[PDB]
């Protein structure tokens, strides 16, 4: 049981099949992403780090059905609290560990945001989120080692909202790619 990709290339091929249609079986995609055993030799071309902030590195555009990308988290790097613009979002660890904090959605009223769950993603683990699940923040647990994660978003999206933990107020954020297909972007 569970089709096991032996390479990152196998995984991409399978994903093209699983997203070719109208339905997407979330638990099936998750298990297959989790079954791929992270191999740094295969994804090192995408692992382009920045001193001050995590980077987004596009791997594959999934024939318009999804975006597959690798996020590189320096020592102590973390994300804002954010949503996912009504898409599916899968997150798989490739190296290190991320702490995921799930938050409830704010009301129109201003106050402190509420944590709904907290966990550390294990080696090779694939997590899943969408807007109905909640909001989340993700961060490198380590101040001495990096983390690397593989993200799949379907449909693709290039804007989301970031939330202020103190008030729940949000701002629209346009995300950019640090590199695409192993090639640094103009910035
Ligand atoms: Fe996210």
């Amino acid at each position: 049981e569970v089709l096991k990709p032996r390479t990152l290339a196998d995984l991409i091929r399978i994903l093209h099949q699983l997203f070719a249609g109208d339905e997407v079986n979330v638990e099936e995609v998750q298990a297959i992403m989790e079954a791929y055993e992270s191999d740094p030799t295969e994804w090192a071309m995408y692992a382009k780090f920045d001193q001050y902030r995590y980077t987004r590195n596009l791997v594959d555009q999934g024939n318009g059905k999804f975006n597959l990308m690798i996020l590189c988290w320096g020592e102590g790097h973390g994300s804002s609290i954010h949503d996912h613009t009504n898409s599916h979002c899968f997150l798989k660890m490739l190296q290190g560990n991320l702490k995921e904090t799930l938050f409830a959605w704010p009301d129109k009223k201003s106050n402190e945001m509420v944590k709904k769950s907290e966990r550390v993603l294990r080696e090779n683990q694939c997590a899943y989120i969408n807007d109905s699940v909640g909001l989340h923040r993700v961060e490198n647990i380590s101040h001495t080692e990096p983390a690397v994660s593989l993200h799949l978003y379907s449909p693709p999206f290039d804007t989301c909202h970031a939330f202020d933990q103190r008030t729940g107020h949000k701002n629209k954020v346009t995300m950019t790619f640090h590199s695409k297909f192993g090639i640094r972007t103009p910035n």
